[PDB]
């Protein structure tokens, strides 16, 4: 699985250990092994949400399966929760796009997972 | 809806009001209210288009519906137009990918649609 | 075609001809002309792969056709190869997501390819 966060929040407000925490939580939440979890955080971004430049995030989670109605609802609670608690971002200023990737459309290590 | 622009154009060439303009115009164009429009502009990027490093942009627009043949044609005119007029980027150096998101695959506010 | 690389490798370690190289190689590999190829490299990123912050990359290749099982398998070899040699990134720390774009969903030059 792959999680990317884009946010106008400053670099200095991203706590040390945020990436490891995202890794550990996403592992538990998706049921996938941490070695396969990647996380990416892009602060200091020039963005707006609903015309306002108060703290916000635009994120995405890609996975081969482990993506669906119930699962996505659950991930939103978890991840908005973490963006709220660690980055002080209100959950009504967060979008997260989910992508159920086909195994043939994910490369890793000189091949694909198909 | 969500619009992201990535460009090699410098931050200082992005005019004051560009994000608000994109917000207003996307609202009108998609028919969705401005509060639900997000915009993201990433300047100073290391990128090339056709091997040339003259000004260019790689962009994406994500929306739950309001995405299709004619609508996408219309958005290209609008958005290439704005990148041309405000960022001085030639429209033959712009790509925009459109994504019709399923409501279940977009989180907002502790849940999904 | 479009190729984006996101990496924790510093900007100074990205060689100056990397974008042209990616362009030329993707042209040969996809069978499209170099003028249709765009490439984007985002260094200095705050990321982790499998809990570790050693060099890694999250990438994506978008194209209208020229995307599929065998082709993707081949592109992974090529691109991991380039990331290994030029950016000194181990291939087991690379993901590439492939996207077979419908022509109606790609804009260029005031219109779409539909």
């Amino acid at each position: 699985p792959m999680f990317i966060v884009n946010t106008n929040v400053p670099r200095a407000s991203v706590p040390d250990g945020f990436l490891s925490e995202l890794t550990q939580q996403l592992a538990q939440a998706t049921g996938k092994p941490p070695q396969y979890i990647a996380v990416h955080v892009v602060p200091d971004q020039l963005m707006a949400f609903g015309g306002s430049s108060e703290p916000c995030a635009l994120c995405s989670l890609h996975s081969i399966g482990k993506i669906g109605g119930a699962q996505n609802r659950s991930y939103s609670k978890l991840l908005c929760g973490l963006l709220a608690e660690r980055l002080r971002i209100s959950p009504d200023r967060v979008y997260i796009n989910y992508y159920d990737m086909n195994a043939a459309n994910v490369a890793w290590n000189n091949s694909t997972f198909a």
